[PDB]
């Protein structure tokens, strides 16, 4: 290789993450290093085309050792932007989600659900641009204009949907959605909701039961935790979609610090 491995940027379940840069052109991109499939991982990263989601550059093989090459975002995890217990100024998140959308809405279009969305595999460049990283969960759920609806349980369970815990089989997008929306409720009060959205969760009931005086929604202003009320609803038939979202008040709400 003409890539210089220089340091650990990630090291967790997901293997290994380096920055590498090339000894020649001096070019930086990130490496995750192997060594839950990586063949369906490359198939769909090579699908991918976006400047809301980490550009693929290519793979190579070295004994058991796989290498993914991607676009390397210096900002890092958009999880360490957020304060416990406080989050981060709205206009800051109001930007972040907006960025967080037009990647979802991109993956969608081409039939493809992330499955995994959180702060952690939401990274920033050094212009605090948000990408979506890490389709190791992703899949196909539209092909040849035909959806599919998925029945895998995966996710992180205060990110993932409240159908993906009780129904047999669901519709792909209304689960990236809510995802997001935990995503912007901690973006906005440094915490999350609940451990999950089952029935045996008190903090989920208290939702459910608008006891929105409690923590996190007490911290949220009208405006966002409006647009809260509208993604995170239980039945996904039900809920907003994202065309819906863009139409949203607080959404298009123009904000400074
Ligand atoms: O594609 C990437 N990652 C990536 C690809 C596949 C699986 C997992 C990851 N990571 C694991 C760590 N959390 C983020 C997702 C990627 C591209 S740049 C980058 C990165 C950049 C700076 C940084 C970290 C990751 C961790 C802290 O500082 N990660």
């Amino acid at each position: 290789e003409d890539w210089d491995l220089v340091q650990t940027l990630g090291e967790g379940a997901y293997g290994e993450v380096q920055l590498a840069v090339n000894r020649v052109t001096e070019e930086a991109v990130a490496v995750k290093i192997v060594d839950e499939n990586i063949k369906k991982e490359i198939c769909i990263n090579k699908m991918l085309n976006h400047e809301n989601v980490v550009k693929f550059y290519g793979h190579r093989r070295e004994g058991n050792i796989q290498y993914l090459f991607l676009e390397y975002c210096s900002g890092g995890e958009l999880f360490d932007r957020i304060e416990p217990d406080i989050g981060m100024p709205e206009p800051d998140a109001q930007r972040f989600f907006h960025q967080l959308m037009a990647g979802v809405v991109y993956l969608h279009g081409i039939g493809i659900t992330h499955r995994d969305i959180k702060p952690e595999n939401l990274l920033l460049d050094e212009r605090d641009n948000l990408k979506i990283s890490d389709f190791g969960l992703a899949t196909v759920f539209r092909y040849n204009n035909r959806e599919r609806l998925l029945n895998k349980m995966c996710g992180t369970l205060p990110y993932v949907a409240p159908e993906l815990l009780k129904r047999r089989e669901f519709h792909a997008e209304p689960v990236d959605v809510w995802s997001c929306g935990i995503v912007l409720t901690a973006m906005l009060a440094g915490e999350l909701p609940w451990d999950q959205p089952s029935d045996s969760c008190q903090e989920y009931s208290d939702w459910k039961e608008k006891k929105t005086y409690l923590n996190p929604w007490k911290k949220i202003d009208s405006a966002p935790l409006a647009l809260l009320h509208k993604i995170l609803v239980e039945n996904p038939s039900a809920r907003i979609t994202i065309p819906d979202i863009k139409k949203d008040r607080w959404y298009n709400k123009p904000l400074k610090k």
